[PDB]
């Protein structure tokens, strides 16, 4: 469990650094990196300190898989010609729509389990993504011309 947590933290840190380097569709890439860094922040605080339930282990594995899926999409979209093909085949122009929904859904479940089982604090503000994604997609579309 300690190794799984460390892996998730490292993977989130790598995704944020990669997002900051992406040359095209920067609003969407930077939003993904910002969101991922925000999710790993309480995990990093937890790491600096219980036996997980069945529900916690599966939530942790789903979160790890969603981050791996995001890392795979960042790799694909680092090449400009892959962005162009995706955008032309897309109606809403949102690069990370599926990855973003998986991350938000799993985080809702995972954060609650960490608060109940592992004494993770309840944050003054929880972690509107779909609406932000359309705005970012529109701004990136204009810059991609
Ligand atoms: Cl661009």
């Amino acid at each position: 469990p300690g190794e799984n947590l460390k892996h998730i933290i490292t993977l989130g840190q790598v995704i944020h650094k990669r997002c900051e380097e992406m040359k095209y569709c920067k609003k969407q890439c930077r939003r993904l990196g910002h969101r991922v860094l925000g999710l790993i922040k309480p995990l990093e605080m937890l790491q600096d300190q219980s036996v997980p339930s069945e529900k916690l282990t599966t939530a942790m594995n789903r979160f790890k898989a969603a981050l791996e899926e995001a890392n795979g999409e960042i790799e694909k979209f680092s090449n400009r010609s892959n962005i162009c093909r995706f955008l032309t085949a897309s109606q809403d122009k949102i690069l990370f729509k599926d990855v973003n929904r998986k991350l938000s859904d799993v985080w809702k479940e995972l954060s609650l389990l960490l608060q109940v089982e592992q004494r993770m604090p309840v944050s003054p503000i929880s972690q509107s993504w779909a609406q932000e994604d359309q705005q970012d997609a529109d701004e990136d579309r204009r810059a991609f011309q």
